[PDB]
């Protein structure tokens, strides 16, 4: 949707009509969006070792004090900062992990993204066109006392979970919640942002998976995403539609 959609999105973040959203914020947000791509270019050619040592993660102990307990862990994060760089870090401070990526078309484009994220040292599973359901694999990883990483703030389909996000209705994936209730693994919200010419990363307290309510779980995970985004409102570079009302009557029919 571009800058116009980004504008309409930041509007919900700072409680403002889109036209009145501060321009310095918009400038910062687009600069972050541009930075992600500029970094994706060089990232495979950088020294992942130096980045493993130099960069850090606030309250990472949450993750360590769960894998050492043999549970496995769900690392659920929004599209903020550079999530690909945070992946590199984990590879260098744990090892290869498993995530999923929406299968793009053309396949030539998808094959370019896999070749990129494989050059960073982790495993991506497509949501379609697999020898198995990705959910099946991820569950077996969590059972093998391992961590997974999942983009968890946007899933605009019939499978999506109707949650409130900055006081408006959107839909987020249930994957993080189901895999957590099932394997009993720890569900950790995670946030990434840009910190000067560097990178910021933080792991947050695990959520209550007891109730079994996927809805209230995903909701609490959105309330955490929201608070973190409002803390770094220029790092959440979402240029695609997020909220339902920003969709056409056509694209909204697609989700029932
Ligand atoms: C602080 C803990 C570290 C966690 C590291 C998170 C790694 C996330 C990488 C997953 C990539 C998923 C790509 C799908 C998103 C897209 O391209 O639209
Ligand atoms: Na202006």
């Amino acid at each position: 949707g571009g800058p116009e959609q980004l504008r309409r999105n930041l509007a919900r973040v700072v409680g403002k009509p889109p036209a009145d959203v501060p321009d310095d914020l918009i400038r910062a947000s687009l600069a972050s969006y541009a930075r992600y791509w500029r970094e994706a270019f060089r990232l495979p050619a950088m020294d992942h070792g130096r980045l493993g040592e130099q960069l850090d993660v606030i309250d990472i102990d949450h993750l360590w004090s769960a894998l050492d307990a043999g549970r496995g862990a769900v690392l659920a994060l929004p599209h903020s900062g550079n999530w690909d760089m945070a992946g590199v870090w984990l590879v260098q401070n744990y090892g290869p992990f498993t995530t999923v990526a929406e299968r793009l078309k053309p396949e030539s484009l998808y094959r370019r993204f896999v070749e990129y994220r494989e050059s960073l040292g982790f495993e991506v599973l497509p949501l379609t066109g697999g020898e198995r359901p990705p959910f099946e694999v991820l569950a077996e990883r969590l059972t093998d006392n391992r961590p997974i990483c999942l983009m968890a703030e946007r899933d605009l389909t019939r499978s999506g979970v109707q949650v409130d996000f900055f006081g408006e209705a959107t839909r987020m994936p249930a994957g993080p919640a189901k895999l957590a209730i099932e394997t009993g693994a720890a569900l950790f919200p995670v946030h990434c942002w840009f910190e000067g010419d560097g990178w910021g990363m933080r792991v947050y307290p695990e959520l209550d998976t007891s109730s079994g309510d996927v809805t209230a779980i995903t909701q609490a995970l959105a309330d955490r995403f929201a608070a973190n985004i409002a803390t770094y409102p220029a790092d959440w570079h979402m240029l695609q539609p997020q909220w339902i009302a920003d969709l056409s009557d056509e694209r909204r029919a697609r989700l029932g």
